[PDB]
């Protein structure tokens, strides 16, 4: 009846580019289709069934048996905040490992919530070393938890989580993991690696629209949380666990479309053969992108052996800014990602998450080569 | 596979989420892109601007937040009330109780002014409560209590609060878009809503409006966090025309479509009159069946009605009975979930759909009475 109301907004949001973004990312058509289904009550038997099926699929995917998996109505950073209000004493110290922009965000989340942050920082492109963590924990024995950015989206680096988590546990510390750009793209074995908190978002490796956060919490974390004073209501983890058990839903209204979308995404992974084959696909995309930029004669930021399977930070040739590549590719129909953080000018990024065909990547790379050559000639280099 | 579990199977008269317009559902499936792109910044600001217009906000700030409405309920407390500070929480239903829970769980103290389900807060009672509670920093008001179908006299209540120089926090989750709101004019300091009620958009997004006074306090408020740091959201809106973290883009697009629909129908005035017309139709419809509502005279909600079931009949029975007829109403909520069931009148629903729902409700009531020997 109000076609024009729809058409007016469509003109602003209609598909314009082939997406190689850092999040949100291109969603699979099956996911987009479920996003338009009519709503109904989140307290209904119909919804409770879907909410729980999604949680079950995530417990399987994340290999969680002893801990709890929750769906939260917020972006991933919501659980980042939750980890601090629930698992660290007021004024308590947190050893925040920083290898990029999001490690810095965790620090801000720690401090803004009344906790203290002890930093172990590296230059963009480097990954945290287990030996340095052990060293840091040695001289900072009063810290209660350690945060690890599994996949640093600003640098295209994947931290060696298993080994880092091992070291943290040897010091009997809580392990908090920001896996926003890692979950669904890099493996996570929650119980086995001894993680206490891991969180992610719907709009990265899972290829679902933004609006939902996914969290997994250990028994150890939950025991501390239920006794943690003034942790609030919106991110009261024990409250969420109680609602999941009793009402098979969330305390407040959940982002239903995104939940349906994640369920579809999990079924897609199952259809293709399971988690292993899905992660294999991600590694093949990453490889193709890295090898492709290498052919063009460009270097990447990530140190060898720690390259991200979800995104690559490419260093621009001398005299060219990341923004210039971003804008030039857009004019050719390709949306990459601007550099982020302290390397925003010396790099641009290429995401390889969500709906992405190998042929589209190849086409993107051929256009990038021309963009690079043209910018060089343009500037006389 | 998933479509089977979520496919449409009921005519919706829910308490939230609600039935969304076809236009809104269609925009919900558009492909995503960066929330840091020029394309998204344009849509984010257009939506915020249409909301500032709708809410009549000029001096304050309007924000879109990645959370359900309760998220801003929490934000109001962490940003506008000193730690250990006192808040006068007015309660007339289940959600007033939630605000109380949010106040206490965040380390603040709640002073309660509570009424039995069906009643509305009286400006005179609020005035007396405030005189006896001088240390109170803010007053919370549930504009539209969804569990009882009651609309509080916000303008008059906000008036009293300001007379005592208190901050005015308003839970308008089931009110915004269904009952008028004049932010600047009424002196409100915080008002928040969700996408899944009167606006008829899927859940996942929260809307908030904040006054200069509130922001001044928030900026100096220690340890208010990051996710609900209002001044941070204002800064990102101003500089990045987006949110600090990733926003629920589909729902933002949906709210924009919804606001354009309101415009195309004649504007806010005509939209609100449409809501009152719908509510009046439901109230007379149930009263014609021989039923009464819970809301006290003059405080009937334009978005939802709490209907008292006949003696011997539970609200749940009517809910399940209607479901078998293809109609989805709402179970009673709170301490009256047995004596009442609810009929929401939000989102997409033609007057004819309401009539068809009312006719089936009549047969359902008689069928229930008959099987119960009534
Ligand atoms: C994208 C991202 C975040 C923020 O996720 P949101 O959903 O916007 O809150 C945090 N950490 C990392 C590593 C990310 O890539
Ligand atoms: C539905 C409702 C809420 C909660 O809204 P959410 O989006 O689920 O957080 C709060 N208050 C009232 C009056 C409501 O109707
Ligand atoms: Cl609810
Ligand atoms: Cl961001
Ligand atoms: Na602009
Ligand atoms: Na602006």
């Amino acid at each position: 009846e109000f076609e024009e109301a729809f058409k007016e907004v469509y003109e602003m949001v209609k598909p314009k580019y082939k997406l190689f973004t850092a999040g949100p990312v291109a969603c699979f058509p099956e996911v987009l289709e479920i996003m338009k289904v009519q709503m109904f009550s989140h307290r209904s038997k119909e919804y409770r069934k879907v909410h729980m099926d999604t949680v079950e699929r995530l417990r399987e995917f994340l290999e969680v048996e002893k801990g709890e998996v929750l769906l939260v109505p917020s972006s991933g950073t919501g659980i980042m905040e939750a980890s601090i209000r629930n698992g660290v004493s007021k004024g308590g110290k947190v050893l925040v490992t920083i290898i990029g922009a999001f490690g810095k965000r965790y620090k801000e989340v720690v401090e803004s919530n009344g906790r203290k942050a002890v930093v172990l920082e590296y230059e963009p492109g480097k990954a945290v070393k287990p030996e340095d963590l052990d060293d840091a924990l040695r001289k900072n024995p009063d810290v209660e938890a350690v945060t690890i950015t599994y996949n640093e989206t600003s640098t295209g680096v994947l931290n060696p989580l298993p080994e880092l988590a091992k070291v943290a546990k040897e010091h009997d510390k809580l392990v908090f993991v920001d896996a926003v750009s890692a979950m669904g793209g890099a493996d996570i074995k929650f119980d086995k690696w001894g993680l206490d908190v891991v969180f992610s978002s719907s709009q990265k490796a899972f290829g679902v629209p933004p609006g939902l956060a996914i969290g997994a919490f250990s028994e150890r974390f939950l025991e501390i949380a239920e006794k943690m004073p003034e942790r609030g209501w919106y991110f009261d983890i024990p409250l969420y666990v109680k609602y999941l058990k009793e009402k098979e839903s969330t305390p407040s209204t959940p982002p239903m479309p995104q939940v349906f979308g994640i369920n579809v995404a999990l079924r897609i992974i199952e259809k293709m053969g399971g988690k292993e084959k899905w992660l294999e696909m991600y590694e093949k995309r990453a490889k193709m992108v890295r090898e492709g930029v290498r052919e063009i004669g460009l270097d990447i930021l990530a140190e060898p052996g720690h390259e991200s399977p979800t995104i690559t930070a490419v260093l621009t040739p001398p005299g060219i800014k990341g923004d210039e590549v971003y804008e030039a590719m857009r004019k050719r129909g390709f949306e990459l990602a601007k550099g982020y953080g302290s390397v925003k000018e010396k790099t641009f990024r290429i995401g390889h998450m969500g709906y992405m065909k190998f042929e589209d990547i190849q086409e993107m790379l051929d256009n990038l080569r021309e963009v690079i050559n043209e910018l060089k000639k343009q500037k006389g280099i």
